[PDB]
Parts: structure tokens; C-alpha cells; sequence
């Protein structure tokens, strides 16, 4: 009953078993479109992410909207919601939807709609033709009910830069900044009680686009993910290392601004200023603090603390941007190995930042993510 153009899924019809081939990177877009539009691999994956932090509270919301056939088993395709209290309280569902429809309608807005019929259950996103602006609506009756709000801030949109994460990854970013709002109606399992959640003031986010046709232990075997709004900075990172037995250097998709403009666009990964001064680089170490007073590690095997962040600008002139990076709550822990002294797993951080050029130190929070593989 409109001029739309569609790719709607099914998980008992669209995985396939076939290896497929996805559509090109559209360079300068949001790229919010999937790239596998008929039928999608057993490796591959797609991902529509949105989160939040609250400068005043450090509430945060998490949210991963999938197609992959991983949920086949679970019946559909997954959604991840993952939120964080002021008060560090926690919540958590995977969501599985048979069915994922994604359109662009007539006004150019692109939907998109995870259902679930037989309990009349749904998430879906909107994306503004311009991005400037994103809602999510969240309709899993006696599960979670609210939405969210993401609106971009102004300045440069980052859009128009390299989104590749290493050859097999695409990392887009289509809003990298924004202010968020998110209210919602959190059910414990059993249904029995539901407790509100209001993302505080001040809050900062963005939504990423990410998609790949190899499956995770394929691409890297670590990642960490960050976003964070710090005074008139803001920056975005991605950075991976190659998976087990490759010999390729870390990968990332990193981007540095400042009062909305892009200044450090980081496509490589360094570990001395001086190791590429012909591209804008970047350097990310981890720190480990134990005996601080603020800090957490995840529950695995890695027990570093924080990080340190530096974008470094291309030349011989170029500036230096530094940050502390300090994990200071555990928004998640979840495993990806079997127990043990050594096992591997996936952690979500509430972080706090630091620092600047030289003679600055603007402060703020932000989302982390570590996750490694085995």
C-alpha cells in the first residue's frame, strides 16, 4: 500500500546453507539497508547497534539489534537489550524474533521490525532519512515495553570516511554522536514484577552498522569497543586483532572530534607516535590498576582495568589527543568458553575518561566493550 522498497526475513526461509555473497559498501551512507538482502550465510551476521550513557548518573542502555543464523536454534533472529541503573542495578534479555523485516518508505526512513506474532511481540528502529535522528520501540509484552530516542548532535557526520575494520569486517557509524533518551518497562522472568528505567540527563550515544560474511572467531580474536562524549571531544572506537594464527596487524575503526568537528580519522594501529606519521593513528594500551579504589576488571581472564587512548594526527606537526580510560561498572560479563582459570569472555563497561591534548584534562563517561575469543 506504498512505494517501499523491502528485505524481509524469515528464520525458517532465509538462512542459507550456500555461501552469499552481501552487496557493496555504499561509501558516504549509512549503509542502514542490509547487505544480505534475499538470504543470508550460516557464517555471516549484520548488526544495528544503539547505546546510551548518562553523564549525570551513568545509567546506560545497550542495545544489538541482529540477523545471523546463530538464533535459529532459539527460534529467530536475536535481539540483545542490555541496560545499567545509576544505582548499578542490571537487566538483560536475548530476544529471538522469527521474523526481521527492514523498508525504506516513501518519506525515505528506514524500519526496521523484529517480530514475533504468536506473542504479539516486537522491537523495532526507525532511522531518519538524513540521520539526524533515531527511535527504537520496544513491544514484548511481560518482558520490555518503552523506546528510545537518539538524536544527532551537530557538526560533522564522520560518514563520508573509511568504514572497513580489517578485509573481512564493515564497520559503519551512521549517527557517531548523539544525545539519547530511553524509558522503558523492565519484567523480571518470571513476569511477576516490572521496575522502570529512565536513562538519565546528559546522556551521549550513537548508533554503529556493522556486518561481515565470516563468523567472529573467523575475524578477530579480540575486540574492544568505546564511545563517549569527553567536554568538547567525542570519539568513537573499534580496534580488533586478527584472528588465531593470522599475522596481519590490529584493525580499527576509530574517530576522534572536537566540538563536532572530525579531527583524527584512525584506520591503523600503532604503539609509538612516531610509527606512522603519514595516516592519523591510533594507540590503545591496556592499563591495570588493581589497587585502585574506582576501578573493576571483567570476570575473565583479562583483569586489566582501563586503557589508555591516543589518537596521534598525520605529520610532523600533527596534534596528540590522550585518554585514560578506567573501567568503573560491569554492565555485563558473559562467557564465551567454559569455565575456568583461564576462560575467555565478553564484558560491558561503564567508563570513565580523562584528559586531552597537553594542559587539558575534560572529563567524561563511556560505553566499553571487551570481548575475547577462543
Amino acid at each position: 500500500m506504498s512505494n517501499v522498497t523491502v528485505s524481509a526475513f524469515t528464520v525458517d526461509k532465509s538462512i542459507s546453507e550456500e555461501h552469499v555473497l552481501p552487496s557493496s559498501f555504499i561509501p558516504g551512507s549509512g549503509n542502514i539497508f542490509p547487505k544480505f538482502t534475499s538470504a543470508i550465510p550460516k557464517t555471516a551476521w549484520e548488526l544495528w547497534y544503539f547505546d546510551g550513557i548518562s553523564k549525570d548518573d551513568k545509567s546506560s542502555i545497550v542495545i544489538g539489534v541482529t540477523r545471523n543464523a546463530e538464533g535459529l536454534k532459539h527460534g529467530g533472529f536475536k535481539v540483545q537489550v542490555f541496560v545499567i541503573w545509576a544505582d548499578e542495578r542490571t537487566w538483560h534479555r536475548d530476544l529471538f524474533f522469527p521474523e526481521s523485516v527492514v523498508s525504506i518508505n516513501e518519506s525515505g526512513v528506514t524500519d526496521g521490525i523484529w517480530k514475533d506474532a504468536t506473542s504479539n511481540s516486537s522491537i523495532s528502529f526507525s532511522c531518519a532519512g538524513d540521520l539526524s535522528k533515531a527511535s527504537l520501540v520496544f513491544d514484548v509484552p511481560g518482558v520490555v515495553q518503552g523506546d528510545m530516542h537518539l538524536e544527532a548532535l551537530p557538526g560533522d557526520t564522520g560518514l563520508d570516511t573509511d568504514a572497513r575494520l580489517g578485509p573481512s569486517v564493515y564497520y559503519v557509524r551512521p549517527i557517531g554522536r548523539a544525545s539519547v533518551k530511553a524509558q522503558l518497562s523492565l519484567y523480571s522472568s518470571d513476569a511477576t514484577a516490572a521496575e522502570q528505567f529512565s536513562l538519565g540527563t546528559s546522556a551521549n550515544g550513537g548508533m554503529d552498522r556493522v556486518w561481515s560474511p565470516l563468523s567472529w572467531p573467523q575475524v578477530m580474536t579480540e575486540s574492544y569497543y568505546l564511545r563517549t562524549q569527553v567536554g568538547p571531544y567525542a570519539m568513537q572506537i573499534m580496534r580488533i586483532f586478527p584472528p588465531a594464527g593470522s599475522e596481519d596487524q590490529p584493525s580499527t575503526m576509530a574517530r576522534l572530534y572536537r566540538e563536532g568537528q572530525l579531527v583524527c580519522v584512525a584506520q591503523h594501529v600503532v604503539t609509538r607516535e612516531d610509527a606512522l606519521m603519514t595516516h592519523d593513528s591510533l594507540i590503545l594500551s591496556k592499563q591495570d590498576n588493581s589497587d585502585s579504589e574506582d576501578v573493576v576488571t571483567g570476570g575473565y581472564r583479562d583483569k586489566n582495568t582501563g586503557y589508555t587512548v591516543e589518537f596521534v594526527e598525520k605529520g610532523n606537526e600533527g596534534q596528540r589527543w590522550k585518554f585514560q580510560v578506567r573501567h568503573e561498572r560491569i554492565i555485563w560479563n558473559t562467557p564465551t568458553s567454559r569455565p575456568g582459570p583461564d576462560a575467555t569472555g565478553n564484558t560491558g563497561f561503564v567508563e570513565v575518561l580523562c584528559g586531552g591534548t597537553i594542559g587539558e584534562s575534560y572529563e567524561g563517561v563511556g560505553t566499553g566493550g571487551q570481548c575475547e575469543l577462543s
